[PDB]
């Protein structure tokens, strides 16, 4: 699966210019942030992303198409008090919004995520190796980050 | 992937006639229910379902088959204190029971769910788009809601 | 999909020798006390690879190793244990022991017993699973 990732700030772009014939693509925490104790915080991952797979035959009742994909916790999240609220995120084929990780802080202390933490990863519904590239837009629409003005 | 869904009551049938390219199919909470604080409740979704996909050759040591499939939380469950106790439910190809969501109320107060809330969704193992239709039975067994009599 | 499982001990091998569906259950292999309000890395005492047919995938001889998944069993929900990382992703390249990160959410300790089945191995496609017990991967 191949992902096109639009970084929403330059600080993020520099993180991903760094960065793997692997199943998951790790995502960065892009900004130091405090998570209140006993809370769910919607943590903005500062990127938009489209995933491409070869067209496939599926039952329902241009070799390369958009596809839905998954936001998984990284196994090393287990070591912390944070847990993904929604278990596993399902990003649909369309999707053009900022990817959000919803993290439950299960402790009663506040928790500091730091820039460059990796808590979550994108994963293909097929488990296949992921490749990505930075692009400036996903498509022509404003939500795509493309088009005029 | 195509879901044949059997609604277990008339009330549920109407909710599914009225239903709003997509990878998950939202399921309704079908009955106002109070969930106790700090507990796990097995919330009956009032439906049974099977999933149909193209037959595949798979390594294991008409072209439409029954397939196993996935029960995911909707991401809007995040706003609530309700968490899905088994993370992602696996429903096997053969399963003819009512679909249950096991919801942990992590809050220390009672949580009230309403008829028409949508907290969970069915999703295909391959993430392809889903269609569904409402049917009177899944198969000929009683558990499947079908066959002769009562 | 098909799994090659190396049992890490004499005693574990037994449990799998005396064990086609969508997930393969894994045993709790030794009695253990889980502390209250805690996360424990519970060792399952197996190594495993998974084999599926090669596929064309977009990216920029019959068989290959694929990634597979570690799901909780639906029955885990009767316990106060939760899988910390929701669903475990075991990569194609992984040769180490399989661990289940379990959160004990109880304010009391919780004892797991050998022959408990709390988690299960599932394939990316939901296809029926099979395994054999080898000596090495
Ligand atoms: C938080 N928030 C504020 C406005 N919209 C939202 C959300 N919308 C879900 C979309 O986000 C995408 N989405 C889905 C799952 C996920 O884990 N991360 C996502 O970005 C595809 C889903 O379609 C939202 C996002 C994450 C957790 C909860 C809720
Ligand atoms: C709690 N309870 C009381 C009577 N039945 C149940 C349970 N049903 C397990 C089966 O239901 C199906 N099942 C599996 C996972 C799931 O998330 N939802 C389900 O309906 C397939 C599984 O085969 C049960 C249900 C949900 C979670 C845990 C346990
Ligand atoms: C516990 N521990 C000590 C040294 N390394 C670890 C761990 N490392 C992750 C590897 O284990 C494999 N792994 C991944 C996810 C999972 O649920 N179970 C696993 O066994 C493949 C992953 O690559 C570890 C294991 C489990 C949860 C968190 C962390």
């Amino acid at each position: 699966m191949h992902l096109k990732i639009v970084c929403l700030s330059d600080e993020v772009r520099e993180m991903y210019k760094n960065h793997e014939g692997d199943s998951g693509l790790d995502l960065f925490i892009v900004k130091d942030e405090v998570l209140k104790p006993k809370s769910t915080t919607f943590v903005k991952l500062g990127i938009k992303a489209i995933a491409l797979q070869y067209k496939s035959n599926y039952y329902y009742k241009s070799n390369i198409v958009n596809t839905s994909f998954l936001l998984f916790p990284r196994s090393s999240i287990s070591k912390t008090p944070l847990r993904l609220a929604n278990s596993i995120g399902l990003i649909d084929a369309g999707y053009r919004g900022e990817i959000i990780a919803a993290l439950d802080n299960t402790s009663d202390q506040e928790y500091h995520i730091k820039k460059n933490d990796k808590l979550v990863q994108l994963v293909s519904f097929t488990g296949e190796p992921l490749s990505f590239e930075l692009v400036e837009e996903l498509d022509e629409t404003s939500r795509g980050e493309g088009g005029f003005g």
